[PDB]
């Protein structure tokens, strides 16, 4: 028959690999590429990758992520220590929260990071 | 016998009035003062008066309560509310929580005041 892959313009999209068979051809696709002729930019959100309610962007060859506040990471899959600095001042215990932290006080102190001394008021 | 109200210093601690009676003496006491010479301050911090968790300030006559982050009022009983500003961009809607608030943001949108807006980039 024919050679396909030497009569000018590639018939492959999306510059996949033109190769030539008898009575036909085909086509070896770039990465993010299907279809016989590599006509699909295949959906990289269809699995749902992107965790935490994150937004997913259907790119070629691959997705994105656009993370909630407080998730990092290529899924969104992780919660961001936000205790990593010790926040808590006098011997107060940090929690981890959403984009936010917990400061446990010992008694005696209050405020967010248990700047506020009482014991002398007492 | 004698006028106990009248020999010199008063009886009654606390600046409470001597009342002379026959045979003894009687204290009418000031307010946050007790016993038979108000010889004693009362603790009104004794009937658990300040909510969520505050600190209760025995005082003479009264109690102050000391706050924990959030709340307000005379028992520390008023969470403060946070939303009171409508602090949501783009028709978010605004919950009260402790010390803080959080939005809820419309598709779209991201971000703690629903600042970030994702609609150009999908
Ligand atoms: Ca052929
Ligand atoms: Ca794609
Ligand atoms: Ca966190
Ligand atoms: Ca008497
Ligand atoms: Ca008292
Ligand atoms: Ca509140």
């Amino acid at each position: 028959d024919v050679d396909e892959c030497s009569l000018g313009a590639n018939p492959c999209e999306h510059a996949g690999k033109c190769i030539n068979t008898l009575g036909s051809f085909e086509c070896q696709c770039l990465q993010g590429y299907t279809g016989p002729r590599c006509e699909i930019d295949v959906n990289e959100c269809v699995s749902n990758p992107c965790q935490n309610d994150a937004v997913c962007l259907d790119q070629i060859g691959e997705f994105q992520c656009i993370c909630m506040p407080g998730y990092e990471g290529v899924h969104c899959e992780v919660n961001t220590d936000e205790c990593a600095s010790s926040p808590c001042l006098h011997n107060g215990r940090c929690l981890d929260k959403i984009n936010e932290f917990q400061c446990e006080c010992p008694t005696g102190f209050t405020g967010h990071l248990c700047q506020v001394d009482l014991h002398h008021i007492l």
